[PDB]
């Protein structure tokens, strides 16, 4: 029961947020996201263009990118397109004065996540929430509140860690802190069971909306699929793919991510 399931691992969710809001905490995960995590980025914002672009044969016209850190993916977005909304929201003011700090046409905004409505009112295109889900207290209510937001034609796109992929997060650790950091955050993440009943209880009594969860590499669409295809027509994608080869190892010994799209096409 997934009500149930969120509400009794609050406390690991908890503890795993402490690596982002601790002064000494935040100096681990910072330099570990960094070197271990930068690849990819591209990968991730690519696949929403190319679902967006495919899915509604159009760029979107704003982007709201849920946990941002530092602005790295807005920064990617305003060097992507010509005009966009870009609006980027974390609750670290660190890590909202260095996003600041870029000097880039973009609305940053320090606050925690659940608090989205008291700054945003314009319906978003793509609302994108990287590498942050399982450090929400209340990622159902974020969620549903961030469907509120969702414009006619849009997507949230979540891509996050898989509890039990641990053991290969582990190999990527260079310091016996960076293996606290991963026990920490492995612990508060969901498994795909829990992910895709969570998908399912906050799209199922809403019209137009509908969700697909997935592990695999490109967006969590398996090579069977039509929107798989369709997805892989974007050279865009296709090169960040290409680029990306020289930096991992064989499938089995990276850590598997959870890919979630909740769609709404009304
Ligand atoms: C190119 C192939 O990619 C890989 O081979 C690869 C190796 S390690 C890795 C990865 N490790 C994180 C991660 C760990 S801690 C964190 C923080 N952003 C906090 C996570 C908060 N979420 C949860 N705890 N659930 N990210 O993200 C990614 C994509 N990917
Ligand atoms: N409730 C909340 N609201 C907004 N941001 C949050 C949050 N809890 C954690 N965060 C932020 O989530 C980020 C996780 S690490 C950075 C994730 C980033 N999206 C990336 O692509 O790598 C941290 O910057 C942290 O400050």
């Amino acid at each position: 029961e997934i009500e149930t399931i969120v509400r009794e691992s609050e406390a690991n969710r908890i503890q795993a947020q402490t690596w982002f809001s601790h002064p000494e905490k935040s100096k681990v995960s910072f330099r570990y996201d960094e070197r271990e995590t930068s690849s990819i980025r591209s990968i991730s914002i690519e696949t929403f263009l190319s679902f967006y672009s495919s899915k509604f044969n159009r760029e979107p016209y704003s982007v709201l990118d849920i946990g941002c850190g530092q602005g790295q993916v807005i920064q990617y977005l305003n060097s992507r397109f010509q005009k966009i909304e870009l609006t980027g929201i974390d609750s670290s003011a660190q890590a909202i004065s260095s996003a600041k700090k870029l000097g880039i046409n973009a609305s940053f905004i320090c606050s925690n996540a659940e608090n989205i409505m008291q700054y945003v009112s314009k319906k978003q295109d793509i609302i994108f929430i990287h590498l942050c889900f399982g450090l929400f207290k209340n990622p159902i209510a974020i969620v549903n509140t961030l469907i509120h937001l969702l414009s006619d034609q849009s997507c949230i796109y979540i891509v996050d860690l898989d509890r039990n992929s641990l053991g290969e997060g582990l190999n990527t650790a260079q310091s016996r802190e960076e293996e606290a950091y991963l026990k920490d955050q492995y612990r508060a993440s969901l498994t795909m069971e829990e992910f895709k009943q969570l998908l399912h209880v906050v799209t199922k009594e809403q019209h137009g909306v509908s969700f697909h969860v997935g592990n695999s590499f490109i967006g969590g669409f398996d090579e069977t699929s039509s929107q798989f295809f369709s997805l892989m027509r974007n050279r865009n994608l296709q090169d960040a793919l290409r680029t990306s080869v020289g930096e991992q190892l064989k499938q089995s010994q990276m850590p598997a991510l959870l890919h979630g799209w909740i769609i709404k096409n009304k």
